[PDB]
């Protein structure tokens, strides 16, 4: 059985869609009718469960494996993407791109090594750029690019400086590419979540779930669905006049 | 629609962007109060248009920027909402009504400045203040700003000032209203065809079209679609935010 | 000093930050007009203090936010400048005078709102407008804002709104005045000891000290030093800018 | 003969101080009395001429060679810096750090290679981070860190996206380090020049000196001295209440 919505007929790639925010994004886009390529690095069982969840709810989805931040990453990602799309649609067209996959590594600024710096930049900033560069060859007019940033680009947090740097680089993609792609009517935007419960063990550290909840003006951490809802909107026809924007989905974390 | 059971006030809803907002909120299930100053026939067209497509709407007259304005507005609003729903509850507030008066800054009189500030900043503040007594948890406040708070134009400086004051409402009330889960946000359209004869003059249309990265002026619906999303459950985690709905006008 | 041969108006110069600004501009060589509302004895102390250290200064009385305010100000200013220099040329304008009135937003009256807007936004706009007729090329306009335009505080919302309007002056007039090489900029102090008895209450001082990343409230001189730089030749390539002089208050 | 000013007794490092903006920064800081370490990669003759110019005007300066963006770069930079400082002052203390050195490589977004990306990031963002990390061990309280960004982080320019990304990363240093260093009273700020005539050949392309001049509200490109004057201010006692700030020295380029 197939369910129809505002994205029926469209195709989407959500990077790191096996858990947390990316999972909720994929589910929401699939629910809306988009054929969703559910990307992962090593969590294939989690990805399959997301893809199945979409398919069971009457949507369409498949999984693609790609380790990002290593040589040949984009090549591997697009080989699997295009194959799955061509198989299911008879074409390689990609309408919606969500750059969600990312890494974090807390620590004192004095302990950051060049290797740690390289990894952060490689996964959070370089890969999103080259994924965008590659998607342009297969993205039709009226397409969508959404990059998942962080409110940590607007709040000083010494233990997260490397991560903030990476996301501040990522935010520059929306600015410069929105102008580049204007005549093709492809919108490029950044969405900045605040603290969001991704399920991970480090959110179940009892000295962490506190203070994080105090960041938001609402006094809670976000559910991933709250962020997914914003991304789904940006991917839609209703967000056609928004491009090159920084979209604050932090639940009032950026209030100073 | 996702706004079934909700109520909404859209100020300046008789024409232009406010009309599109009211029409889009009605379609989604909200009982819309269509506000106007002197466009009585126009407001009634919008209210009828909402009812026609299966929704519920009514009109409320209030000239803003003069003493007792908010009193008049909320007298008409609460009376109409109670007659229709049995409560004075206001879920959604859109501060859309506004004036513009372009001209050299050397020529701005104090009275022009008072008028600009009275309608674009003061009234929205006192409208928000009065709405707090009737707005349930999970409510929505949306203030229509302008890209001109980020793009320098000497001819529009007092307009800019008024909208910069308006934008402060979202910042400060978001913190105030956090524990009631009422979101407060600013929306900034770019150049938008409001139906006025101005946007039909080919040479004015061409200059304005060039401001957006798309090479077009916006249709009102494009702005309404953004406001409709902010009013919804889907934007529960967006508060105190500046939302750029300018179609790439603010790219420098 | 680097301001020798220059003239300067500092509004609200009888006390606090404006006093420090006037004292620092005088020391650098500017003929300073020390403006006040009712602090006549205080203004005279500042003017004397400038002359004592080898500079030139005088006082100008004007209650702002009431009709004819700018007329009174510029009558006194241009008369005093002409008597002292032989011209009415005004090189440096600092819009520093301001009021604050903290309190719950539910309790803001329209008259409180008018007062706030009249003194903090309207007067600075009409002061800039009148200054344009007497300001030579290479001139300077500096508007004292506040970190509260970037930090949400319900108790300060109308203050915030007024300062958000003020900040629009720099954006739009910078473009207007580009070909005259007159720079227009906003400066935002953080919590600053203005000499008032408020900053002596230990528990108020402690709370305010915590806002800065330095754990201290600012001395007025720290703000004046920033304004002094903007007024100088060294800041010729800074226009239309928001200058954060808050000591790390705006770090989120 | 020695000239005295507001920075007498202080020491400064200006990266890429052999030409353009860095040269003007060094001259201005030296003129103010700071002992200036004039850094360069391959332009040793230009650096010596800057260091001599400062010394002739009654200041103190020496040159340090270091290629940034390659392994061991920071090690090499600090070996030469500390040696020169210890020789001249008897201590390794560094009061003022200016991260000025940087690269640019225009081009269509579709032509950017990973190697081009790596180089941009390595020189403009990574090296500034590790230079800051290393300077902290030798920077006394009341110190200064100034990073030279660009107005290109606020103006969309498709041909410069990689460069914008690098500078957007660089701007995150000021935000996170200002909070980290608050109790040590070290200020960390970003300064964003607009178009500035650095002398380079690419500024003498006649199809380039046009349009660039139109960026500023003043209708000219900046002289390097105009930017240096802003940096000198930030390095001074008068800028003690400014930290974590983005300082717009673009001559009204950011007006939209
Ligand atoms: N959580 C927050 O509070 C929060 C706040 C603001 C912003 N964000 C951002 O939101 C995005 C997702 O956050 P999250 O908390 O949901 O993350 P998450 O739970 O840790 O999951 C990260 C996702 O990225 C994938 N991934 C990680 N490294 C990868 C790599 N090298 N190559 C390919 N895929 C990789 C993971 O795949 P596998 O299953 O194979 O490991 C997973 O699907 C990130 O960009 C994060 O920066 C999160
Ligand atoms: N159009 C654009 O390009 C554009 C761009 C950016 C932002 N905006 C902003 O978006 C909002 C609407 O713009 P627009 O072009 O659609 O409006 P436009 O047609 O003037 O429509 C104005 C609406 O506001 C009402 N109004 C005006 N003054 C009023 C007053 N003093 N008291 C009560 N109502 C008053 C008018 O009522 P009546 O019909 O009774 O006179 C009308 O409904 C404004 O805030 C404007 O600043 C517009
Ligand atoms: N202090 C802070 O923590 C702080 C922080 C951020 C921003 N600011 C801003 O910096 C500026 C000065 O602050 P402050 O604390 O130093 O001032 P504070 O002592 O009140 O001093 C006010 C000054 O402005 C004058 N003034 C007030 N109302 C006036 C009016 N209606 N017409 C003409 N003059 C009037 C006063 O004149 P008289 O002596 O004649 O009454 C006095 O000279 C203000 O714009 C304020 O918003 C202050
Ligand atoms: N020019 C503009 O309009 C403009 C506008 C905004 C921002 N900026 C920024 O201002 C800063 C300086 O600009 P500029 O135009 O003066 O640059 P410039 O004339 O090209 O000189 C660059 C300086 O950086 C050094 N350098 C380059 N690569 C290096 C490396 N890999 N390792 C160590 N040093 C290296 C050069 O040393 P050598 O002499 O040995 O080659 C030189 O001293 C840059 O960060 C640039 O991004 C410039
Ligand atoms: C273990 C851990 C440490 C953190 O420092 C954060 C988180 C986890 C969640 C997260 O990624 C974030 C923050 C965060 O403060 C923080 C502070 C201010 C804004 C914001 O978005 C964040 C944020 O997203
Ligand atoms: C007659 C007239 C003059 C204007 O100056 C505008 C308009 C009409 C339409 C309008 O309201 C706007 C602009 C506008 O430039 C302009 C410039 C930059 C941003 C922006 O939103 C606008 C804008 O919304
Ligand atoms: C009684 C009183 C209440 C205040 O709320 C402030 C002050 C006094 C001093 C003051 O003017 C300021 C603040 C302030 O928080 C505050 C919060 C965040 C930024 C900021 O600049 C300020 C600020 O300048
Ligand atoms: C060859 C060349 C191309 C450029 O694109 C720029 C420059 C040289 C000088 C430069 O680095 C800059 C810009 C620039 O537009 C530009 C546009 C808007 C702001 C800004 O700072 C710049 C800018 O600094």
């Amino acid at each position: 059985h197939h369910r129809s919505g505002n994205l029926t007929g469209k195709t989407a790639l959500v990077t790191g869609a096996s858990r947390g925010i990316g999972r909720a994004i994929a589910e929401k886009l699939g629910y809306a009718g988009a054929l969703v390529a559910v990307h992962y690095a090593t969590g294939a069982d989690a990805a399959a469960e997301v893809a199945e969840s979409i398919e069971k709810d009457g949507g369409r989805a498949f999984t693609v494996k790609a380790e990002l931040g290593v040589p040949g990453d984009v090549d591997v990602l697009f080989e699997g993407l295009e194959r799955g799309l061509k198989e299911r649609t008879g074409a390689t067209d990609l309408d919606i791109l969500v750059n969600n996959a990312g890494v974090m590594a807390m620590g004192a600024p004095e302990e950051v090594t060049p290797e740690m710096f390289d990894r952060m930049m490689a996964v959070n900033a370089k890969a999103p750029f080259f994924i965008v560069q590659r998607a342009l060859s297969v993205m039709p007019d009226g397409g969508r690019i959404i990059n998942v940033s962080s409110g940590l680009t607007r709040v000083a947090s010494p233990d997260q400086v490397t991560y903030g740097m990476s996301k501040g680089a990522l935010e520059q993609i929306a600015l410069h590419f929105s102008r580049h792609l204007g005549s093709r009517r492809i919108t490029v935007n950044s969405v900045a979540p605040g603290s969001t419960d991704n399920g991970s063990a480090l959110f179940q550290i009892p000295e962490v779930r506190e203070t994080l909840s105090q960041l938001s003006t609402f006094g809670e951490v976000a559910e991933p669905a709250a962020i997914a809802d914003v991304v789904a909107f940006l991917a839609s026809e209703d967000a056609r006049w928004i491009t090159g924007a920084f979209i604050d989905a932090s639940g009032g974390t950026l209030l100073g």
